[PDB]
């Protein structure tokens, strides 16, 4: 029931970061979101496709 989703957060400084979170599939995917949606105040919103079977969420903030 535990996983681990793995964050890669890409900014349009072309700048990278990435986190992962653990919890269920939902919870840990839940969390992923949250943080990306407090960096829209400084980074705008966020688009993201995901690969490893939606165990690797690929985040690419806008302008």
């Amino acid at each position: 029931e535990e996983v681990t989703i793995k964050a890669n957060l890409i900014f349009a400084n072309g700048s990278t970061q990435t986190a992962e979170f653990k919890g269920t599939f939902e919870k840990a995917t839940s969390e992923a979101y949250a943080y990306a949606d407090t960096l829209k105040k400084d980074n705008g919103e966020w688009t993201a496709d995901v690969a490893d079977k939606g165990y690797t969420l690929n985040i690419k903030f806008a302008g």
